[PDB]
């Protein structure tokens, strides 16, 4: 009643794992599907195509560790808990203790991160995997020059040592996570979003520790996310898994590279296609999104 | 606030685009001195007396910071731009007679002196740039280690109001953590605590703040934009240079100082100095006595 419920008939759930709880709501029956959230959002982003999916699949929508409603483990002077391996080992621990060993993977923004490392990682543990609006870390960086250095600025600005960001961030933190939202929209505004959705991502983002767990979240995207994606890229090791890229037609993928032509150096059996849409696929275009995963997942 | 140049005047000079504020001693020779971010014409206060000795030393606030005036900006960013900031500074030093005089720039003003040269060589007998390689040279080497080093290029050249909100928060937070992380020892050491104060009061007026978004702007696009022309047509500067740098600053974290210079000039020398990015406070001696000897 402070916060909306946008998952009508899905269930809230508390998952334990080692490292602490996963929040996450579930709905449906059939084969499990995990969607993961980014930044700056929550597990009700989904909102508008968990229920299409519900149809004909098990969803777990789930907050990222230390994002939204999750624990925030402890970090270390690398990051640990924040880089994408240990991330998706905390989460393949989650769904093992809902008896989910083979599961299907969407992924978003930082979710979509994980998402590709517990591929590489752990590939038996998925049936197919899905990544929208992203390429691999170590893509971004090795194509860093002017024009992306000033288009996702937050790359570089976030992952300065604490607490420069933390504190700039604390000088106007609604502005700063409405400006992300509208500024990676098609639109350049909010009118994308459901203002119930907004109210939940600007409280989690009005708590300092979550500030601070992004910051490291980032920080570990600079730093140990990229060693370990270069060793898999020098090595020549492909995601083994069936794949399906999906990026916004004037999302953040499309100004670095050519999206399916980058994954095929990442993935040997992948497939794609745009989205007329910013960055935030789901909500700023639902039913395309849906009809997509739907396909490819079935 | 404290008079760090004793005996110096003071000069409020009129430009078509607003008013230059500077301290002027000495006798001989005209010598403009020109300072960067986030600092005024205060970080000369140790090496102007040495300078005075020999030559009329001019010590500017540049356009838009410390005490000179702010021409409102527009879309394009223009009166921040290096082009027209050295445009208004020739203007400011006709005005007292000035029309061809020697320069030495650090940071900010570094980049005004170097365009400058490049737009009006005419009006320079000589030229000094300390711990900086032009505007397009960091851009063209902006790659994963460089980025994470100068991401305040990238932070500070985001759309308005974006920088500027999240600097109101605690204004004095970020003067002093960028003062402190340029020197070689990480802290505000080096610095005197009263040219400290005045930087720090600078930046504590939310208009000042916006000029300083609208120099990393203008640093992102038209003043690369320039300086790409300059390049890809093979314009050199003709007037003799000097290029000082930081053995621990900025400039010698992209390449080789010395290498990049003489692509941009036929009659450069150049020398490593054992400081952080701020030469004229870390290392007062060795910047003054660089100086002397290369404009006498």
């Amino acid at each position: 009643p402070d916060l909306a419920d946008l998952f009508p008939g899905f269930g809230s759930e508390w998952i334990n794992t080692s490292s602490g709880r996963i929040f996450a709501r579930v709905g449906g029956d059939g084969p499990p599907l995990l969607l993961l959230h980014g930044f700056p959002q929550t597990h009700v982003m989904w909102h508008r195509v968990a229920p299409k999916l519900a149809e004909r699949f098990k969803v777990i929508v789930a907050d990222l560790p230390g994002y939204g409603w999750s624990d925030m483990p402890e970090s270390d002077e690398q990051h640990t808990p924040y880089t994408k391996r240990a991330m998706a080992k905390q989460l393949i621990e989650a769904m093992e203790q809902l008896g989910h060993v083979h599961f299907a993977l969407a992924g978003h923004d930082r979710g979509a991160r994980v998402s590709y490392r517990l591929a590489l990682d752990s590939p038996g543990r998925l049936s197919k995997l899905a990544v929208l609006d992203i390429l691999p870390t170590y893509e971004y960086w090795q194509r860093m020059n002017r024009a992306y250095a000033l288009k996702i600025y937050h790359w570089s600005f976030l992952a300065q040592p604490a607490p420069l960001p933390e504190n700039l961030l604390g000088g106007d933190p609604d502005f700063y996570v409405k400006a992300k939202l509208a500024s990676w929209t098609r639109a350049g505004d909010l009118s994308a979003f459901d203002p119930r959705a907004v109210e939940h991502y600007r409280i989690a983002f009005a708590d300092p520790m979550r500030r601070h767990v992004m910051c490291e979240d980032y920080r570990a995207g600079a730093y140990a996310d990229f060693e370990h994606d270069k060793i898999d890229v020098e090595a020549g090791n492909k995601i083994p898994v069936p794949m399906l890229a999906l990026w916004g037609a004037s999302g953040i993928a499309q100004s670095a590279a050519t999206p399916l032509d980058v994954w095929r150096k990442w993935a040997s059996d992948v497939q794609g296609a745009p989205i007329e849409s910013g960055h935030f696929l789901p909500e700023e275009a639902p039913d395309q999104t849906a009809e997509a995963l739907v396909r490819f997942f079935s």
